[PDB]
């Protein structure tokens, strides 16, 4: 209903014609807009303390198909210092030819015991369906995965993990209103995760997809955006503040999202609440800093509040930057996938992540990891 800002037009008006002008100054730009303006800024990388402990290892999970490791990532040497939950499972074939297996990497809804139902797991695979372990070991994945609140509670009314204790403890009695919230702390555990993945021989982290499905992969968005280590990034119906434009002001709103979850973004972001006409970006932008890296935004038809269309014209209006690199998006009919880098499909029914949606992933990581 409004106009979309240009994301090749610099703040200052100037036009922005090759990838090296984007590259090194419209790119740091939508980053600082998106940090202050929308997520909140990423106050640290890597924590200077940061230990890995492998807890368990099992070399015959899943009736001998994967080796499953589980990995305490600490971010302080004190054995009591927050922690995160790894769970690793690697498909044994590509460890027997001595190869480094490329990596799916997302953040889980209900804990690490839920995405499947092995019982050595540390409510057991309720989450199944959304979380297809055995198919993406047997297409040559391994399958990397952590628990959102380690991080950060996904409800408001949500108990804090040791991670979210230490950072709900340092904002004091109240946030800066340009600091960060879940979807930046989630971002930030995903590049927590690839910096385990770096030291693992048995995973190669240059081949490492980051997806999320709704909130999470508003998450894999911020991340893949902040992170260029990742080889390609996924997100499944992510809606409000992921890949729908918020200027279609359709399904779920600023207002909406800010009051349901006021924890999810940065405080700023509060004040575009009905206002979505003032936004100085738009989530196509949030896409365009993911180029040239290949991207898949994917819908569903009846999850009218994260707006289908909305996310397909992101994908659209991000497609011009992704031409710099060369890159094709959506030139669509639902279940056909569309566009070269930058991919989108939209499948029937309700919101979710299904067997479908994860064909595609699949098939799109072929593609541009193997
Ligand atoms: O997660 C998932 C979704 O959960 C809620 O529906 C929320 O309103 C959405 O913004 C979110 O993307
Ligand atoms: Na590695
Ligand atoms: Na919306």
């Amino acid at each position: 209903a409004y106009t979309l800002p240009d994301p090749l037009v610099g703040a200052d008006g100037t036009r922005v014609h090759d990838r090296a002008t984007w590259q090194h100054r419209r790119r740091p730009e939508l980053l600082q807009l998106f940090a202050r303006e929308v997520y909140g800024r990423t106050p640290l990388g890597r924590p200077e303390g940061m230990v890995f402990k492998v807890t368990t290892m099992e070399h015959a999970a899943l009736g001998g198909a994967a080796t499953r490791k589980e990995v305490t990532v600490r971010f302080g040497r004190d054995p009591n210092a927050p922690s995160m939950q790894l769970l690793l499972y690697v498909p044994n074939a590509v460890i027997a030819r001595a190869e480094r297996a490329p990596v799916f990497l997302g953040l889980n809804f209900y804990g690490n015991h839920t995405v499947h139902t092995d019982p050595a797991i540390a409510a057991r695979g309720s989450d199944a369906q959304k979380w297809p372990v055995e198919q993406i070991l047997a297409r040559g994945y391994a399958v990397a995965t952590v628990y959102c609140g380690d991080l950060c509670p996904d409800r408001p009314d949500g108990l804090n993990a040791s991670v979210a204790s230490w950072l709900d403890a340092a904002a004091g009695d109240q946030r800066a209103p340009d600091a960060w919230g879940a979807i930046g702390v989630w971002a930030w555990g995903l590049s927590r995760a690839l910096d385990y993945l770096e030291t693992d021989p048995l995973v190669d982290a240059s081949r490492v997809a980051v997806h999320g499905h709704s909130a999470l992969g508003k998450a894999a968005l911020w991340a893949g955006a902040q992170d260029d280590r990742f080889a390609l990034v996924i997100s499944n119906e992510s809606g409000c503040g992921g890949a729908a434009l918020s200027k279609r002001i359709h399904g779920e709103t600023v207002a909406r999202i800010n009051t349901v979850f006021p924890h999810w973004f940065a405080r700023n972001f509060r004040r575009y609440d009905d206002h979505e006409e003032a936004l100085p970006v738009d989530q196509h932008e949030l896409l365009a800093l993911v180029a040239p890296r290949p991207l898949y935004v994917a819908s569903a038809e009846d999850d009218d509040w994260a707006d289908p269309r909305g996310e397909f014209l992101a994908v659209k209006a991000a497609e011009p930057v992704f031409r710099l690199f060369g890159q094709t998006g959506p030139s669509p009919r639902v279940n056909e996938p569309s566009g070269g880098a930058l991919r989108y499909h939209i499948r029937p029914g309700p919101h979710g992540m299904t067997a479908q949606d994860w064909a595609f992933y699949l098939a799109f990581a072929d593609e541009w990891l193997k």
